[PDB]
């Protein structure tokens, strides 16, 4: 189940990230603020738990989120741009790391780093700015669904119908949250209009 | 026009803020994150403007929020706990400051410090954790509406049906967003279950 | 006791803040980061206290700062730009607020808003980007020194010699920490090269 | 070139991190604020460059840091705890990623993931909470020095004497900035009193 968000400030953040003549500082801060918005939306169907706490007027009971039951998993590198934002929504959530890279020739993705915490029974939230062909997300899920997650959610700034197709086809139980679904993918597997080479725009030097 | 937010994460931030035995650091951080959510929600109906920018593939037109059209107005001191969260949603928004204080004997509010930028034609978003008797918000609006704002929004973590009444009776054109409408006001004008003396809990020493 | 910090990153943050064609977003972030540096430098001679804590390998004794012993006092409006960064150094410090504004004819200042926590025996750290004539700091000091604080420190991005001389002359006990001591003060009481109308550049509309 | 920092606030941040009973939220925030400090100290010798800019009073010439000429390199996953803090001092620096993992039997480190921007002629700053045996850092340097960086700096909250010795013995040109030099390494290659398993304390679950 795919879900495209329509909030005007998500569009703003997304479109603000499209602007190539912005500094890396601005891009990073924009995606972090977007990550907060995305994870916030993705957690709108979370169930709270009643717990007794202490207030200024004595003991009382209120509903709370079991922050520890949430596990964020950013795909380095771009996934990382969302992590700080995601943690602001859920400060005590665990964090898993997947080092993945797409083979620009075959368009396939491979895992070179995996440092995941105990995922069994918890709610996992994948973090990755773009969803192009879906190769990276497919390999990420493959690596994650093995630990028997309770539920897997994924957040992205933009997505290509191409990727949305396969994903929702081979991973129907996965919840996909997207800031904006773009037009298509080109001959090189880049989302159009997309964000170009965000990985390098974020932490290196963009070629555009 | 009152709107009570029902998002489970807002309820979590609010209740977390209800916890008296937390550190000032935790309270400030909690309310900063809640502020982001409250402002995010409050701008769900914001109108975007189309502008041309240079993307990685070339000049394209996308809809953007005119960040400078929004003006945040935190009521000192508590309102300040939402400022950073709000500025994350709209980084280049203008900021107005209102130094107000409630007489704990009559429960009347008075303005001691006013430093507001041009509000003429802009969307003003007032920030202040609690809306109890509505006194402080009334005085604030009284001086704000003069600048002939285009629209005035208000965000609060909690509010009492008491305050929501008068405010909506003398300022019906003002949109009031609240994380959770509490039960009532006590003998001393405090909200129940409310948050207590957050001002002192946030920057000084709580008397509870 | 005047101290002109010589750290290249402080100079950079200062000079960066001098750039007139930067967004409010960028300037606010610049100053927040500069604020962290200034307070860090201003607390280099702070005393730590031994306390027993539990580590991964059992109880142990280490030296810790008594965070609640420090009080940050931002002078609205400009001084608020330091508050966020100042709190990163000392998260649980107390926060006092002073709404002061300078009379642009006599070059003297008046306090319109004062909300301070207990200051007796505490270490007060005044926050305010500029120290021009020093009229604002003087008025702030008068108001603070009455509460008998254990020590008073002040951080500024920049300052004019005439301003410094004026403060150190009457307050030989106050420690002034400045990112850079500029050239002089023009006939209007503005520091040169200075930062211009910082308050408005930060939260409203600059006239330059 | 090794350098043990003595600033009380660094000591405080470092010692606060030793508190095993703190939430992941508190630890992450503490290390972020510490990372800022460590990097701030590490760039104290940084060289600035003169550039002409537009100020409120016209064009002027000031010294600035060429932010882009700086490259931060955290070692996953612990190194990530200093990233944001490090980026606060140099917002536009480039970011390199090194996925490393120590073998708990031989205490050897191996690089499974590498995503580095162009390091040739730049100032590289490695980020890693601890520096126990030196294996992780040694491997890292050997892939970084190959790019012929202008200079290499490294920051750590704590380091074991034996770790510092091999490093300084194999990389005399590398500047190692340490928050506090602990006592030693145990039989399992853990620093004492050390921080335990910070990687798990930060993003997963600690066994202590």
């Amino acid at each position: 189940m795919i879900v495209e968000l329509s909030h005007p400030l998500i569009k703003h953040k997304v479109n603000t990230a499209r602007i190539q003549d912005t500094s890396a500082e601005k891009l990073r801060k924009t995606l972090k603020e977007l990550g907060f918005m995305l994870v916030y939306e993705a957690l709108k169907d979370i169930l709270l738990e009643e717990k007794e706490v202490r207030t200024w007027i004595g003991n009382k009971r209120f509903n709370y989120l079991n922050e520890e039951e949430i596990v964020f998993v950013p795909i380095l590198r771009a996934g990382l741009s969302f992590l700080e934002g995601a943690l602001q929504v859920v400060p005590n959530a665990k964090v898993g790391f997947l080092g993945i890279k797409r083979n620009e020739e075959t368009l396939e993705s491979h895992i070179y780093y995996s440092r995941l915490p105990e995922l069994k029974g918890k709610i996992v939230v994948i973090l990755d700015p773009m969803l192009a062909t879906g190769g990276t997300l497919e390999v990420a899920l493959r690596e994650i669904l093995k630990h028997s997650p309770l539920k897997v959610k994924s957040v992205h700034a933009i997505a290509a119908p191409e990727g949305l197709k396969r994903i929702e086809e081979k991973f129907k139980e996965v919840e996909i949250f997207v800031g904006n679904v773009d037009e298509r993918l080109n001959d090189k597997g880049y989302i159009i209009p997309g964000l170009g080479d965000i990985g390098d725009r974020l932490y290196a030097v963009s070629v555009y």
